[PDB]
Parts: structure tokens; sequence; C-alpha cells
């Protein structure tokens, strides 16, 4: 987005310095070109002259203003996608109760009891457990009061900037490209869930190419569903954005919120309002208060959904701005936030769509190098989605989500202290699709030190998960 104002204030907002990630026994074996991101300016493995503060906020270069003709086209595309979206999901989008927003419903997980409250509760030394009761699903005196200000549409807030403690490629570690988590006030998260949580639960349950959303999918079981769908198209594209959510211009965001979250689709009028508060935001980093116009904060309860919705509208927009007579059935797509796979039987020229995406402030490049740009004739077994390839399991004839071995090596190389055994069981479920030989090699350093699930047990778990009938018929 656009940094419009930078102010220095009395209160200092401390950020999480020093990593919680420590190397494992696997690190010495795989030696990954990876490591924990820089969390302080004094971290010795940074490049010289790199000021972490200017780099973590360098992603704000934009807020691209759209022309009147482009804005009207964006509205038609947002209306057309919303029309499809609410045709599949339905119009049961009434506000969640305070109780249901905290405890969750079917398709929507419960709110995290101790994960940071936001501002100004962090300055006041209050944790989430003090402001809200999470077992009984009730609210304290201040959250209750903040909800009133939101109903009246006068509520204001600040986003708390957190440095994301995560494994990053060493090249990005040295460059100081630490990602940030924009922590929003817990009451704002509560209210957003109240306003659109019902909608969110319905998208999770109805995930798939029809609504263009993979949010809430289970890759183990769903890769067969997604794989078989995209396999019947002549052309498949793996499209990468550079800084997707940072570059959502305010014009795109505003029109989207207006078209998708209308009262005529069963929404409370404040659904549009609360979402619109994400457009122009104030961010608190140490002593600095940075006002940003445009872009999406990662702290909102529905960031993945919003990004996914925008991703769908963007593709419809860029195709309509280039070709004539483009409709929703001209192509098919699946997205999870910025991650995207597009397919069509038409020989669509994705290379010429570049300046049409640029009009939204977004930069599209092919995932597979700069192969003289975008090319035709690629299939779903050539693309990547959610860091997983589409490979055929020769024993069942089902598509399986296969992660690159280098990524699995990197994931197994670091862990938070005391979580290593739990992490191994989790990663084993990801690594089983790499085959028995590769699965064995990845977990060799942990042998004797931790329980490692047998390849066999995880394969048999997968077969039943993807198709119960197939596992049942196996015992013919
Ligand atoms: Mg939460
Ligand atoms: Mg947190």
């Amino acid at each position: 987005g656009l940094i419009v104002d930078t102010r220095d204030v009395e209160e200092r907002v401390h950020v999480m310095r020093k990593t919680k990630l420590a190397p494992t026994v696997a690190h010495g074996v795989f030696n990954p070109e990876f490591g924990p991101a820089a969390l302080s300016n004094k971290d010795s493995r940074l490049n010289e002259g790199v000021v972490l503060d200017e780099v973590i906020f360098s992603k704000h270069k934009g807020d691209t203003k759209m022309s009147a003709e482009d804005k009207a086209l964006f509205r038609r595309c947002a209306a057309d996608y919303a029309s499809r979206l609410h045709s599949v999901l339905g119009t049961a989008n009434a506000p969640l109760s305070i109780y249901e927003a905290i405890k969750g419903v079917d398709g929507l997980d419960a709110m995290e009891p101790d994960t940071a409250p936001g501002l100004p509760w962090a300055l006041q030394g209050k944790r989430r457990g003090a402001l809200i009761d999470f077992e009984n699903g009730t609210v304290g005196p201040e959250v209750e009061a903040a909800l009133k200000l939101m109903e009246k549409r006068e509520y204001k807030f600040a986003c708390q900037t957190f440095l994301k403690d995560e494994i990053r490629p060493m090249e990005k570690v040295r460059a100081g490209k630490t990602r940030i988590v924009d922590v929003l006030p817990v009451e704002h998260i509560l209210y957003t869930r109240m306003m659109i949580g019902r909608f969110c639960a319905q998208m999770h349950s109805n995930n798939g190419p029809q609504i263009g959303s993979a949010v809430g999918c289970n890759p183990d079981v769903d890769w067969q569903r997604f794989g078989t769908h995209f396999a019947q198209y002549r052309n498949v594209w793996d499209v990468d954005y550079s800084a997707f959510d940072a570059n959502h211009c305010s014009d795109a965001m505003n029109i989207m919120f207006e078209e998708v979250f209308r009262t005529e689709f069963g929404f409370h009028p404040n659904a549009e309002w609360i979402l619109k508060t994400l457009v122009n935001t104030e961010h608190a980093y140490e002593n600095k208060r940075i006002t940003v116009e445009g872009g999406m904060p990662s702290g909102c309860s529905a960031t993945s959904i919003i990004n996914t919705i925008l991703n769908n509208i963007y593709v419809l927009y860029a195709l309509r701005r280039h070709y004539e007579g483009v409709e929703l059935d001209t192509y098919t797509m699946i997205s999870y936030g910025d991650d995207i796979v597009v397919a069509s039987d038409y020989d669509l020229d994705f290379e010429a769509l570049k300046p049409h995406f640029k009009s939204l402030g977004q930069t599209i490049t092919p995932a597979d190098k700069s192969d003289k740009g975008f090319v035709l004739g690629h299939s779903i077994t050539d693309v990547t989605f959610l860091k997983r390839h589409f490979h055929m399991d020769y024993g069942t004839g089902f598509y399986k989500p296969v992660m690159a071995s280098k990524t699995l090596e990197a994931i197994l190389s670091f862990a938070r202290r005391g979580t290593i055994q739990e992490k191994l069981i989790s990663v084993a479920g990801l690594a089983v699709h790499s085959g028995p030989d590769e699965y064995r090699r990845l977990f060799e350093p942990f042998q004797g030190l931790f329980e490692i699930p047998s390849y066999r047990s995880l394969y048999l778990r997968w077969v039943n998960a993807v198709c119960g009938d197939a596992a049942a018929a196996e015992h013919h």
C-alpha cells in the first residue's frame, strides 16, 4: 500500500526479538539453505547497511489508483463472482452470536485463548484470557463496550506489528526480508467473525474449483478431487504474484466489499463496514506509528478468504480487460490467498495479461522460471499449489500431494524446543507421499531418538481418508 504518515509517539511497542526455533539433529545431515528469519537489527548474519525496519515496511510502494473505466469493470467482475459465490453457498449469512464467534461453529474453528490481544491491551499488560472467557463464551466489560462502538460505526484501532518467527531461505534471511504479522485487536477479530463467520464457515465446507477457493481444504483427501478436475483442461497455468496482499489497492478492496457483502445476500450492514476498516490502517512498531492506505493486514480472521476472493475477481478482470465475451465458464481456477492455479481449453495468452494485472497494482510471473514468459500446454502434473505437486499414486490411481524433498529437509531441520516429537508425526503425514525410499531417508536422522510412524501405517491411513470404498474393496 501507501505509507501516508509516519509519527513518533511516547508509548513503545516491543516486538519479539530472538528466535524460538532451534536446529534439530536433521540440520547437520541435510544442511539446508534455510534458517530462522532476522528478528533484531543486531542479528549477526544480516547483510551490512540493512535496517530491518525499512525492509519489513519496504513492501509498501503502491496503492494503485484505478481509472473510472477500470473501476466499473472491476465492479461487474466482483458482482459476477459474488453471484456465483452466493449461488453455491446460499444467503444464510446472519451475524454469529457472541458465544458462537468465540467457540466457533461447524467449518469455523474456535478463537485462540492465548495468542496476543492486540492494542491497546498489550500496553495495558492484559492477555486475551482476561478480556474474554473462552470456555463459557462470554465477554468482559471492555470488549463488550468496544462492540457497541462498532455497531455505531465509530470504532477506531491500531494494528500491532509482529515479526514472524519462521524458517526462511538464507538469501531472504540475509536480506532482512522478515515477514510481519499485523495483529489486530481481539474485539475486532471477534466482531469480524460475528459479521462474516457464517459466510466463512460456508466457504470452508464448499471449497473447490466451482467457487475458486481451496480455503479449508484437506490436501490429503482433496488433491484427488482437484487433480481430476484440472486434468481435463488443455492449458494449465501456475501463476505467482509478488507481494499479493500488500498490493491490493483501495479501489479494488472497497468495490469487492461492496459487491460481495451486501445485505441482499443476507449480511448485516456492518459486515461491509468492518471489512472496510482494513483498507486504511495505523500500524504500531516500537516508537513509530505508520499510517498505510491500501493493502491487507494478515491479522484479520478472514485474510485468506478475502485474498482468495480478490484473486478470483482479479483473473476475471484481467481476462475481460483483454478478451471480449469472457465469462466465469471461459476458465476454471483454484486459489488459496495468493496461491493460484488457472486452467482453460482456450489458448489464453497469460503473457499479455501482465499489464492488465499491473492496472490493479499486481505483478504476475510464471512459477517455472522466466521460461520466455507464460507458455501453453502445461498440465496439472507440472504445477505447484500449497507447496505441493500433483503426482499420481500408482498403487491407487489417486492424485497425492507431493512436497519437494528440499522443503521437507528444511522443515525437519528446525523446531521449537520441546515440540520436536509432535512436529515429526505431523511432517510424516506430508512426507509419506514422497515414496517409501524418500520417506525413509528424511527421517533417518531421528531414528532411535524419536518415534517415527511407519511408512505403511501412514499410507493405509491415507487410502481410507481419500476413498473409504477403495480401502474397503482392497479386502475383496
Ligand atoms: Mg483468533
Ligand atoms: Mg500471536
